[PDB]
């Protein structure tokens, strides 16, 4: 179908962001690869600005759904690939619990042969030693169910989630996640029935790699639907 069909292979991914938290400024760029057929996605993240001023697991999601496998019994409820090439605006707000919150906007679309994630990314309120500006998150990740309704009206979908980063002490720091995606145009696209994505994700650092960087390997099945 129209958009599937360019997710039938591996497809380059290019990842930049520009962020803001409390006042401290830094951009990440990733490269990677996504094959669709298997959920299937890998990047590499560098800091380009010097070292990240939050924690790299704070930022997986906002660092690509339309590399998630949709069961073909479910084909027709995959909004991400129907609006490629043109692509779709994500945006969301994550409130991390008893601290601050971020603010996304990000646009996901074809440039070329490419798959462009561009974001820009704005933090506020949070704690000087809480968990996110003092660095208190271990270096691993979750996997989650992430929850997708149709926005008829806004011709796109509503997403939700609830992040679990796990803390250094052991505790958990809960970041809840509200998302809404709208197509950049104005063709039609897949309304889905309520479902959800399962996701997996390994946090791991390249060896011969001085500056600070995140290499990240997800898996998401889309399921829900029987
Ligand atoms: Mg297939
Ligand atoms: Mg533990």
């Amino acid at each position: 179908s129209k958009g599937e069909e360019l997710f039938t292979g591996v497809v380059p991914i290019l990842v930049e962001l520009d962020g803001d938290v409390n006042g401290h400024k830094f951009s990440v760029s990733g490269e990677g690869e996504g094959d669709a057929t298997y959920g299937k996605h890998t990047l590499k993240f560098i800091c380009t600005t010097g070292k990240l001023p939050v924690p790299w697991p704070t930022l997986v999601t906002t660092l690509v759904q339309c590399f998630s496998r949709y069961p073909d019994h479910m084909k027709q409820h995959d909004f991400f690939k129907s609006a490629m090439p043109e692509g779709y605006v994500q945006e969301r707000t994550i409130f991390f619990k008893d601290d601050g919150n971020y603010k996304t906007r990000a646009e996901v679309k074809f440039e070329g042969d490419t798959l462009v994630n561009r974001i820009e990314l704005k933090g506020i309120d949070f704690k000087e030693d809480g968990n996110i500006l003092g660095h208190k998150l271990e270096y691993n990740y979750n996997s989650h169910n992430v929850y997708i309704m149709a926005d008829k009206q806004k011709n796109g979908i509503k997403v939700n989630f609830k992040i679990r980063h796990n803390i250094e002490d052991g505790s958990v720091q809960l970041a809840d996640h509200y998302q809404q995606n709208t197509p950049i145009g104005d063709g039609p696209v897949l309304l889905p029935d309520n479902h959800y994505l399962s996701t997996q994700s390994a946090l791991s650092k390249d060896p011969n790699e001085k500056r600070d960087h995140m290499v990240l390997l997800e898996f998401v099945t889309a399921a829900g639907i029987t």
